[PDB]
């Protein structure tokens, strides 16, 4: 319907310039003479320039080894977080945790930071310790004994950084931190670490008579 | 109204500055003579750049296969989740899961991540169990027993990871983690399997005699 | 003011050179002899390229069908969502639900997801049932007696899907989902369902004796 | 300072190198005698694009009709939110609703969505009614009273949507709906409207005898 | 380090390619004999673009008067809001009510909302009014003597808007609007207009012998 | 190993297409025979914009004095705030407040507001005095004392503002602002003032009786 | 399938067009005797963008010294934080404090702010003191008090910056902060000096009897 109105608007305005007043003089205006080739091909390289990206950068991971197939990988700045299982020249696929495919434009890995977790040397322990304001006299003791106790922990890089401080206040709680390697990448096996770990902890604490401290809050009452 | 304004301002100018003044010399400046067809012609491929767009990544995915025809898609990067139903040269359509219409622009997948979670092998389970401080002793018997269930019980693909282990504190809540996978794909049988996997979870725990952590604080009174 | 600065500045130091010293050569520079009609040409056709966007997106509408007068529409990326009320060559006029008018630039739509609900087949019902940690025991045959209600439920569309299942748990509830469509578009019809819906639930659910759960802490006091 | 820097440095590299050394050969390399007026030219039309982006608009708006003076606008997508006061080629002014100027380059309407509530065929009206579990029997008889309430009503517009609806549970509160339009559009008639209304349902909840909802909680003590 | 590395592989790859093998041909490839001077004209106005935008801008705001100098200036896009004290051809120079100064590219300002409420007619009051679902009965009256309290103000420009009206129900408050201006700019006559008339409502409220409402919660108890 | 896919499938097709089949005809296509130096010196001032902006604005900021040396600065659009200790063509360091360095591009500072506290006349003051509902009554009066208190005090610029007044109600809290300068810039000796002054305050209020006030809530239990 | 649909479009029209009509006309145009290995060359340089970009920063970088190996970075507007393991010409490899490796694209550190810690003169403690209402009356000689043992303190930089001071209220507290540096910038030492110092602030605090300030409310009951 529209395209009638297009071509009916511009049929009569043609069609009434060229009946009602006729041209005297003669324009040489052709709307198909115009050999300007040119511009089409022109417009065909820049058309195309996501899968020419995909090109350079696929030659490149394929030169560059940022990773390798069956790595994980995670970006910080996206939510892209598998392993791979292929490369292609403009994309990849990822499987990823969820046991689900991942297909993915490089073009955009030429922009953005890289992560390779399964090439790392180690993984890492933190926790928090949610101590009450009630314990403050104890801390340093406590402290001690923690550091004491993951420094005879066998599954521990001692080499590796070892901090137990009292780092921070809170909203109801006395907050030391934690920060421990493992010389150990496999999971399973960091997980059975950390779960014996918080478990010494509380033995730790709750043997020092302290406690741990939820959040709290002190109320004026009508 | 407006353009009476622009067009009065400049008769205005020329017709007094060729009536008070009249120009001695002549300017040979036509306002219509430029030839330059050439602008209009290069205007055309760039005006049009979307569409040229569509046209290209329409057809790499029809040589490129990220997805195929019924396949659930999902992306991490923008709400687009469904089930394909057709393929244009510029652009798809997908049955959401409202079971509605989305008609979407084919250049857009050049650049962003894709998921096919109907191409997958299976599909996943996690939970997270809050328990209360006080249950710290048993935990790690309540977690090999958790471990021992899941191991026999048989919609599982045992040979995919099965971690159960005291990840983390939380505000009076004592979580530890679950991730196991199912061997199965469709949807009502993995919820199945997850109903009874938390009802033989809280069985466990309640035959245990420990007690799940809802959110929990500690008051003082005035 | 500031261009009496300009132009006293370019003034004073112009005549300064040229009567404090005097320019023994001559050079050939000519602020207004610069022929280059062609930079304005040139930037013609850049600078109006919102309007050519709409003319060639318009254009594409017209022949590609997206939506229709009269449909409901919505985006998942933009706050754009009522019934179409006309075309333009390049911008449309929308009808939002609350009875008033949208102008919308088409350009726009060449890369963004598109919806219309009122295509769509069906409409979607999904609940969350906020059940209490005591309440564990029943659940299966809560789900199931549950199952049947909507299976012998007239204005579901048993054919599509019908999911009643222990998905989740949850700070202080046990969330069981509800996943079920109706053969209606009707949105009244839809809505009367829902009602009638949650109303046999709850007869359900207080039917068996257990109860929803609200949020819900634990305290510790002093 | 700095460019003492720079001047001694490129000096002291041409002089030491041509004085130390000195070159046999002859370069003809003239920093000033690049004939390359082109340069500018070409920059001229690059550099002045949002200017020239707001004539074009502006044109285009003035034929194009999106809005009119003294009409109420928003957009969803920035805090542009007022009534037109003037028009210019290139930006219009808006007085907020603050009576506040607010200048805009209209280059931005381009692709950018539009609203003009003051154009409106009528104002809407919806609210949510917090009501509590235990009222779960009465909500139809509530309902129903509450719709008959709404089509004896006068001001409404009955051949607009009037939805009186139990559309979701909630935190402590089972909400029930409301969606009323009406055939006014005078901001202080609508408002009387809503107020007459919100008293009217209060009457017909406190009533039945029911009751409205708070958030609420459930607390376990020790 | 590096540079050695670039320009050793190089050297070695060229030093053995032409005396391990010899080029028995003559290809004529000069670094340095590419006459195309062109590359860094083109290149120099390119580059220097946002200055370029600047200029442009600031003669705009020479010409065009959105704001003048000592005026309040906000913007709703960014946080750019004090007096102005300066203009420059390229930026200006902001007081900021930190007393502080701010130094601004004016080329932002060729594509972003501005706002002069130093070139305001008025100021604006608004507030709204937390009443308990306790007081429903008495909200008419109040609000009506309320009305009359503000028509019979002095500060109050009568000939704008004055809204007061029960626009919505919240979280255990019911909340009456308001909206009137005052016929001064004044800081601080507004306010000491905004604080006088807080007290009036106060005792109008408690003069009714209704009261303000807290954020409230309904409790069950174990 | 990618690569010998690529060069075997183009070496196969190729010397397929000339074995099986061979060319009659000739055709003249040269991989290497494009003498189009041009693309790569074309490429050349492009490839190389970041470094081409920064000594641009390096430039023009040895020429425009935003700031200077030793001078503390912020901006409000990035989290750039330090003291200068260097400036570079291209790039400029700081020292954060952390002492610690930051290396900036200094094209950055041509799009982008910046703001000199180093530079500025005073440092500012403000307040929020939460008071109860209870409390509504002496409001003027505390008012009255407080802005005489600091009108009586040294350390102020009285001829800046000095703005105490009843601004907004709150959830449980009646919100007086304050809103005062200092006549020095000393970051210490600002803070001994704010520290004084919050004193006077509280004994203000004490002196008058009433109090401060924290969250509150309204109970209603069962 | 649908290239099938494409070619057997084209092929029918075309066919049709020439067997049921025939050209009588020739028309001389030529799919592929277009000339313009221009597109492609010029297609070249554009298409490879990001690592042209990375080879210029690389080299900048190699001259420019932002950072070294093996110095702790971190970005403000990026996740960009670890030790430097390598530099590439176009990316470098950073450890972060996981022991983890991270692939960078070295032209992003172009236009972005960049911080080198491991560079520092030293490390900073701050903390916010929360303190009660009721003790308003001790807050100097607390305050006073505090700075003394501070100043008293060893492994402080007694010539940077030691700020004590009530800076603000806040909701149920009054937040005196702490502003010291240490004169190292080994972290195990910088938060050993931070334990203590905490516990000497709370021997401080308690000694003068007063206490510190958890969240609180104050409760209306019915």
């Amino acid at each position: 319907x529209x395209x009638x109105x297009x071509x009916x608007x511009x049929x009569x305005x043609x069609x009434x310039x060229x009946x009602x007043x006729x041209x005297x003089x003669x324009x040489x205006x052709x709307x198909x003479x115009x050999x300007x080739g040119g511009i089409g091909g022109l417009a065909v390289g820049m058309a195309g320039k996501d899968i020419l990206s995909n090109f350079f950068s696929g030659i490149m991971l394929y030169f560059d080894r940022p990773f390798s197939i069956g790595d994980w990988i995670r970006s910080p700045d996206r939510n892209i977080e598998g392993t791979v299982a292929e490369i292609g020249w403009r994309i990849t696929k990822i499987t990823t945790f969820d046991n689900r495919p991942l297909y993915v434009p490089n073009s955009l890995f030429s922009s953005i930071s890289v992560e390779n977790p399964g090439r790392m040397t180690n993984r890492r322990i933190t926790t928090t310790i949610g101590l009450r304001y009630e314990d403050a006299a104890k801390v340093g003791v406590i402290v001690e004994a923690v550091r004491e106790m993951l420094k005879n922990h066998p599954a521990i890089d001692q080499r590796q950084t070892l901090l137990v401080y009292f780092n921070q206040f809170a909203d109801s709680s006395l907050n030391i931190m934690v920060y421990c390697f493992t010389k150990t990448t496999v999971w399973a096996e960091w997980l059975a670490a950390q779960q014996d770990v918080y478990l010494k902890i509380i033995d730790i604490v709750q043997s020092h008579g302290a406690d741990f401290a939820f959040p709290s809050q002190t109320l004026y009452m009508d």
